[PDB]
């Protein structure tokens, strides 16, 4: 359960994180190499290798992690805003191949956004 | 339908866009002011001004707005794959109040993203 990424360690708490959220369905934790004042991943704990290989019947556990971002964004003191991001594959910059939603706030984000 | 914005103007063909998938829930259109050779954008047909003010209920939808955007990735040719951003408010970026995914690919995507 978890899969064989750094993110299936962190989901079976081999390692830990710095956990902000954890329901049956997902986890929140800070990024290690944080972009911004705040910046934070949301996973699921289903193993989904990347957003391209995510399937139909996952649409509700996709839009699971926005709403759980949105609600750690709260929690944060994020009232000025955040950009959500997500990395598809070489182009897009994915490293861990666990599907993983970006939030990052607490400064302006710029544009283009990379 | 629809809602006030730019958008709703796009949903309800008041004005065209260069539209690239429709179904019941959701429009894809190319950027008009790209930042990357495939810029296009996906949008509920709902209203929902930011991702802030989306609901529990909402989970499907916007997880939806992720798959249309792996699949148009794919009719586009982002073999190399891409990103992904949502923006909210101030801080994120946020210039039209109706909910949009931005897919960015066709170029390495750099980081931080913004
Ligand atoms: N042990 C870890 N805890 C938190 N974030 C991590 C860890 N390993 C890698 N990352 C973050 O995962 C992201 C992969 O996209 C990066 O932004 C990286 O900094
Ligand atoms: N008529 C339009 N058609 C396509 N994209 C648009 C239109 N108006 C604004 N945008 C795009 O909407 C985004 C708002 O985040 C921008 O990236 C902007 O370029």
């Amino acid at each position: 359960p978890g899969g064989d990424t750094i993110f299936g360690k962190i989901i079976r708490k081999e390692i830990p994180a710095k956990i902000i959220f954890e329901d049956d369905q997902c986890l929140a934790f800070h990024d290690i190499s944080p972009q911004a004042p705040t910046h934070f991943l949301v996973i699921p704990k289903k193993h989904i290798s990347q957003i391209s290989a995510a399937e139909d019947a996952d649409e509700s556990l996709l839009g699971h992690l926005m709403i759980v971002g949105k609600k750690c964004a709260a929690d944060l003191g994020l009232k000025k805003g955040y950009r959500m991001v997500v990395n598809e594959g070489s182009d897009g910059g994915q490293s861990v191949y666990h599907v993983h939603l970006h939030v990052l706030g607490g400064r302006q984000m710029n544009w283009p956004p990379g």
